[PDB]
């Protein structure tokens, strides 16, 4: 289903924004 | 946090996992 | 390097969203 | 080839549960 | 292992690149 | 749909090979 695939790209995204908060926190300590 | 960015990547490959489960099913078609 | 790293994640995150859309769209067809 | 898409999505989920297992251990220290 | 994360990266850009290829072949057709 | 996946899977091959090389470089500190 690519409805499915759909969903899960959107969760990635989701995801990924959060390491990249999380890093952006690391490197700036 | 390194345990959340090691939590998401957990979650992303959950996903991905996914995202290759449905592209076969849809190329087994 | 953890700087540039988190720029990266954060450009890649906005592309996985963008992809999402993009199959969001394929799939309701 | 979907399939071709499919199989590298494959690898990417586990290079992604590789990667999370190595922040795991990164954040257990 | 850093060594190892960084690693695993690079093989999921040699992934990607694949993927965009494959998709950018489906596209064309 | 599909060309502007192809272009967004492009961009993020060229991403993770700049993470890679960031990580990459972190490891061998």
């Amino acid at each position: 289903e690519l409805k499915a695939i759909a969903q899960e790209f959107k969760a990635i995204a989701k995801e990924f924004k959060a390491i990249a908060w999380e890093f952006k926190a690391i490197a700036q300590k």
